[PDB]
C-alpha cells in the first residue's frame, strides 16, 4: 500500500507488548517500508489460499487475541532482518532487500511454520501441541534462513543436503534468539511448543539426543521417512554447531569453544561461498573448516575447533 | 507481461507434438490470454525459489528437451481450465479467472507436484521413479483441484478430511483425464511414474488394494504419518467414486454405475455447497446423498447408487 509510515502498538503471542512499523492509508496496516523493500504480514483467516489479504487495522493497537501471532510475525520478521543486515551485512533474504511477506493464521489447528519459497506462513497450532508459531523467534528465524539459503547455497530438501539446510536454519535461529537476548538458549521452538508442559522443545543443539535425534554419525537416520530424516540427521550438526560455540567433550573428543560471534561468521561464510545443492556433510565439514581458515589462518585455534567438533560428531 | 497473443508448438514429456498459447513482446512467453486473466507457466531453473522467470523463448517453437515439462505444464492447465468452464461453469478456480501459475523444473531430482496455495510446482522427477511430472495429465488436474477445494469447501490437509480432500483430487484428475480422451483409465500418474515399468500408476481408483491402499473403511490406517493417512486413506473414497461411476460388486455389496458425468456433477455439487473445512468421511456420504437428491429426486437411482457405494465401502 501507499501511505504514510507510523508506529503501532500490540501484544504478541507470549503477551508482551511491543512497538511495530506500521502504514497508515485510511487504515493501519502490517507493512514496516523502514527495511528493505519492507515487510508485509497477512491474514489467511484459516484457509490455505497464500497469502491472503494484508493485515489492516482500525486505530493501529493490536490489543486483540486475534492480533497476536501477527505481531510477532510481523516483528520478529523485522528481526531478523535487522540481525542478517548488522551482523552479516545481507539486505533481506536475496541480498537486495527482497520484501518479507507472512500470512499468519493459515489453516485451522495447524502445527507448522514454513517458508514456502515465496513467503513466511504460520499455523495458530492446535492449542495443545503448539500456540501460534510466530511467537517462537527461533522459529521465524529458523524458517526465514531456509529463504537465505535457497537462495545462496541452494541445499536441496532430502539426505545429508536436507539435514544441512534444517541445521542451518537451527543454528541461524538461535543465533537471532540469543542477538534479541530473548531469554536465548540452544534448544529449538520452546517459547511456542507444549503450552502445557515446561522446560521440553522440539530439538535440542547442546544435546540432541534427549529427544532422541542423533548426535553423531555413527547413529544417523537412513530410512526413508521425512525426506530421508531431515530433521532427524540435523542433530549431529547441530550438535558439532554447539560444540564449536560452546565447546564440551563429546563421545571422548575434546573442544575449545570460540563462542557464537565465530560460530556464525564461519556458518555464514560457509553457506554463502562454498556450499553447493547436493553438498553431504563430509563436505559441510570441508566448507567449515575453509571458511575458518579464510577468516583466522589455517594455524588458528578457530580452525583447530572447527576440526575437533566435526570428528567428535564422526564427521570425517 | 503485454504483448501480442499467438500460438506456438512444442513437443511435451511423453514426446507428443502439441500446439500452445503464447505471447509475443521481443520474446515469445509462455502466457495463454485466451483463458481467463491468463495461464503463466515459469522456469524455477532448478531452484526452490518461485515462482522463477516467466518462461521465454526466442523463436516460439519448443522442442528442446529442457522445454518439454513446460510445454506439459501450460498446456494441461488450459485443458484443466476448459473442463471446469465447459462442464461444471466454473472460471478458473476462485470462480472469477484467477490467473493459474505453474513453475516447471522445481530443484534438482524432486519426485513430486503440488498446489502450494498460490500456484502449481512440477518436479523433474529423478529419471527412474518419475519423469517430469506435468507429462501426467491426471497429476496436473489433480493438482488444480485442490486450488478449487481450496476455495470452495476448504477442507483441512490432516486425517478425514485431508483424505477428502485427496480423493476429490484424484476423481477431478481423472475426470479431467477422460475428457481431453488422453487414453483414459482410473489409475494415477501412470504416464508418469517409473519409466522403466509398464502397467503400475502410483494409486489405483479401480482397486486401491492393488498398491497397498484400504479399500474399506474397516482397513482405514489410524496412525499419525503422513498427515494421518491422506494419501492412504483417500483409497476409501477413491473406491466409492469408482463403483458409482462404473458399478460392480464389492464386499458383497452390489452397486450399479450410473457413470462418469454424473459422478462428476455429484461430487461437484457436494465439494461446492455442502462440504465444509472438517468434513469426515460420514459427512461426505450424506453431502453425496443430498447433491443427488438435489439433482435427480430422492427416489432416483442415482441417489439409490450413491448409497450403495458408501454401504460397500462401509461408510455409514
Ligand atoms: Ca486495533
Ligand atoms: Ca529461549
Ligand atoms: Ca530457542
Ligand atoms: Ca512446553
Ligand atoms: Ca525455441
Ligand atoms: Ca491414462
Ligand atoms: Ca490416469
Ligand atoms: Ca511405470
Ligand atoms: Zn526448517
Ligand atoms: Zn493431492
Amino acid at each position: 500500500i501507499t501511505g504514510t509510515s507510523t508506529v503501532g502498538v500490540g501484544r504478541g503471542v507470549l503477551g508482551d507488548q511491543k512497538n511495530i512499523n506500521t502504514t497508515y492509508s485510511t487504515y493501519y496496516y502490517l507493512q514496516d517500508n523502514t527495511r528493505g523493500d519492507g515487510i508485509f504480514t497477512y491474514d489467511a483467516k484459516y484457509r490455505t489460499t497464500l497469502p491472503g489479504s494484508l493485515w489492516a487495522d482500525a486505530d493501529n493497537q493490536f490489543f486483540a487475541s486475534y492480533d497476536a501471532p501477527a505481531v510477532d510475525a510481523h516483528y520478529y520478521a523485522g528481526v531478523t532482518y535487522d540481525y542478517y543486515k548488522n551482523v552479516h551485512n545481507r539486505l533481506s533474504y536475496d541480498g537486495n532487500n527482497a520484501a518479507i511477506r507472512s500470512s499468519v493464521h493459515y489453516s485451522q489447528g495447524y502445527n507448522n511454520a514454513f517458508w514456502n519459497g515465496s513467503e513466511m506462513v504460520y499455523g495458530d497450532g492446535d492449542g495443545q501441541t503448539f500456540i501460534p508459531l510466530s511467537g517462537g523467534i527461533d522459529v521465524v528465524a529458523h524458517e526465514l534462513t531456509h529463504a537465505v539459503t535457497d537462495y545462496t547455497a541452494g541445499l536441496i530438501y532430502q539426505n545429508e543436503s536436507g539435514a544441512i539446510n534444517e541445521a542451518i536454519s537451527d543454528i541461524f535461529g538461535t543465533l537471532v534468539e540469543f542477538y534479541a537476548n530473548k531469554n536465548p538458549d540452544w534448544e529449538i521452538g520452546e517459547d511456542v511448543y507444549t503450552p502445557g508442559i515446561s522446560g521440553d522443545s522440539l530439538r535440542s543443539m547442546s544435546d540432541p539426543a534427549k529427544y532422541g535425534d542423533p548426535d553423531h554419525y555413527s547413529k544417523r537416520y537412513t530410512g526413508t521417512q521425512d525426506n530421508g530424516g531431515v530433521h532427524i540427521n540435523s542433530g549431529i550438526i547441530n550438535k558439532a554447531a554447539y560444540l564449536i560455540s560452546q565447546g564440551g567433550t563429546h563421545y571422548g573428543v575434546s573442544v575449545v569453544g570460540i563462542g557464537r560471534d565465530k560460530l556464525g561468521k564461519i556458518f555464514y561464510r560457509a553457506l554463502t561461498q562454498y556450499l553447493t545443492p547436493t553438498s553431504n556433510f563430509s563436505q559441510l565439514r570441508a566448507a567449515a573448516v575453509q571458511s575458518a581458515t579464510d577468516l583466522y589462518g589455517s594455524t588458528s585455534q578457530e580452525v583447530a575447533s572447527v576440526k575437533q567438533a566435526f570428528d567428535a560428531v564422526g564427521v570425517k
